[PDB]
């Protein structure tokens, strides 16, 4: 029952470690893709030799070691964990690190499966030496969030879970205020990191490019939640998108860019280790997972 694990890669002179928090087992395929066709969805799963009665979403986290810094990109379910999640720290330890080694956390967005790990059940910081970065748009959205904000979300069907989650997120944002930093979209951070917004999934979802010399890796976080469904059908959307239309536009924008530039991406929820390339297959895309020897 040990779902912890890691994979070391190199990006130029940088050492990167892919970590897992575990996974999400989603059995509601009707709601998975709000603008999709569930019959067609299930057929796509079967055609790729996947189970057709659930989708498993990974929780892949990126650890970047630079000469001066140790950066964690997202933190998993943490205080929201169930039996299948909350394995980040075990994975970090397997990779050879501990929580106090982390100098900076970059939050792609404030959803529970990304921000849950920044605090423990005593509401103390899990990574006591770490600055925690978030986009100001993302931070301010959740501070001010209310039901009307989800008018173009499938989530509006579910007020029960919104009234549970939103206060919890606000409380986490309150707790991390002493370490809280906001991304600067105009500057390179720590020589290797550049940030841009990809709104829709949440209003301030942030996509991070890691660069070393001419080598680049783009962490697209929750831009897309299924390799075999939402690449060919980006307009089918995802249950957790705050605004389905805006999320679809961001999804098409960055997938198109990855394809056009033949650039490698790292993803939060695609199958392990979440690394791969994107091709245009009009009017959609295809994910080509990276191949490894171990
Ligand atoms: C108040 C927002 C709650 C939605 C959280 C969410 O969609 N989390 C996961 C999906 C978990 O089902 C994700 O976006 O990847
Ligand atoms: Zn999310
Ligand atoms: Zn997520």
């Amino acid at each position: 029952d040990d779902l912890s694990g890691f994979k070391k890669i190199k990006l130029g002179e940088l050492e990167l470690f892919i970590l897992t928090d575990g996974y999400i087992h989603e059995e509601n395929l009707i709601s998975f893709a709000p603008r999709g066709n569930v019959a067609e969805l299930k057929t796509i799963l079967k055609d790729n030799f996947r189970a057709d009665h659930y989708i498993d979403m990974a929780i892949n986290i990126l650890l970047v070691k630079t000469k001066e810094k140790l950066i964690l990109m997202d933190t998993g379910m943490g205080i929201f964990a169930d039996e299948r999640t909350g394995f980040l720290l075990k994975s970090l330890q397997k990779a050879g690190f501990s929580a106090h080694d982390i100098t900076d956390i970059f939050l792609s967005h404030a959803h529970p499966d990304h921000i849950g790990g920044v605090v423990d059940k005593q509401n103390k910081l899990v990574f006591p030496n770490a600055s925690i970065f978030i986009s100001k748009i993302e931070h301010d959205f959740w501070i001010n969030a209310s039901i009307k904000d989800f008018n173009n979300s499938a989530l509006k069907a579910h007020p029960e879970r919104l009234n549970q989650i939103i206060p919890a997120l606000q409380n986490i944002l309150k707790a991390i205020q002493p370490k809280l930093k906001f991304y600067d979209l105009n500057k390179t951070l720590y020589s290797h990191f550049n940030f841009q917004l990809a709104p829709g999934h949440t209003p301030g979802l942030t996509v991070t490019t890691i660069s070393s010399g001419n080598e680049k890796l783009m962490y697209v976080a929750d831009l897309i939640h299924s390799d075999v469904i939402l690449f060919p059908h980006p307009d089918w959307g995802f249950s957790g998108d705050t605004d389905l239309d805006i999320a679809t536009a961001s999804r098409k924008k960055f997938l198109k860019q990855l394809a056009d530039t033949k650039a490698r991406a790292f993803t939060s929820h695609l199958p392990w280790p979440g690394l791969g390339f994107t091709k245009v297959k009009a009017p959609g895309f295809e994910w080509i997972p990276e191949s490894f020897m171990n």
